[PDB]
């Protein structure tokens, strides 16, 4: 049978396949099932397509894992970038706003991403209950981009006065758009929190959970494997620790 992988389209889009291609060969040489790359806009719909088990495995962001565990989904792996599985969340606004804080962004424009995204939603949500708000009740308008670099775009441009957006997004349109960086500042960082993990549908057999767990964790000492990391910028993927998204867990609970 077919092994499908599905994908958010809204993190790199019309290089999704350029990106993931010699990984799904990679996975196609560990099972020796054809693979079929399924992409949807949302982490939501990702998320339902792990629910209904209409896909085997899914690229998903740290919140929507939280979601996706209570339905079981099983954690397969996490990548290691800069030599580290872990993320985080930047407050940024332009050096020139005069907006130096989270706190100076009360009644001002606000971008999100994903609803479902950590860095680009969730962390910043969390934070507000402390002061009994929401996004809705803090900020004067919010919007939500499904891209981090869209997000950035906003901010660039003075569409919005401030966005919450993945640290690594963040510190890589720096390098690439250097006027743009100039004229950015982070105000704030959230809690360090686990990467994103890579998941499988509640569905699949023990035997074949314990096949890819292994083609994940051993894929930096196989040639095809070496080439798919390389291709998405991954060091190696390293074994989940429950606990790295405790933090978020706690956040979800405090809606």
């Amino acid at each position: 049978g077919v092994f499908r992988v599905a994908v958010s389209s809204m993190i790199s889009p019309l290089e999704t396949m350029k990106g993931y291609g010699p990984v799904l060969s990679y996975i196609e040489q560990q099972t020796g099932r054809k693979v079929e790359l399924v992409q949807r806009r949302t982490y939501r719909e990702v998320n339902e397509l792990i629910r209904e088990n209409k896909i085997d495995l899914a690229f998903i962001c740290t919140y929507s894992f939280v979601e996706a565990e209570l339905f079981g989904a099983r954690p397969v792996a996490v990548p290691q970038v800069e030599g580290n599985p872990y993320a985080q969340a930047v407050v940024i606004t332009r050096r020139d706003s005069g907006i130096n804080s989270l706190e100076e962004l009360r009644n001002k424009r606000f971008a999100f991403t994903d609803p479902m995204s950590f860095s680009g939603h969730i962390a910043l949500r969390g934070e507000l209950v402390k002061v009994d708000r929401t996004p809705e009740t803090f900020f004067a308008s919010t919007f939500y981009t499904y891209s981090h670099d869209n997000s950035l775009r906003a901010v660039y441009d003075g569409i919005v006065d401030g966005a919450t957006i993945d640290s690594l997004v963040f510190r890589s349109s720096n390098i690439l758009y250097p006027e743009i960086g100039a004229a950015l500042q982070v105000v704030h960082v959230s809690p360090l929190v686990g990467a994103p993990p890579v998941v499988v549908s509640p569905g699949l057999s023990e035997e074949d959970y314990q096949l890819i767990r292994r083609a994940f964790l051993n894929m930096h000492n196989e040639p095809l494997g070496k080439q798919a990391l390389d291709t998405l910028f991954i060091d190696r993927f390293v074994m989940v620790n429950s606990g790295h998204y405790d933090y978020i867990r706690e956040i979800a609970g405090k809606i």
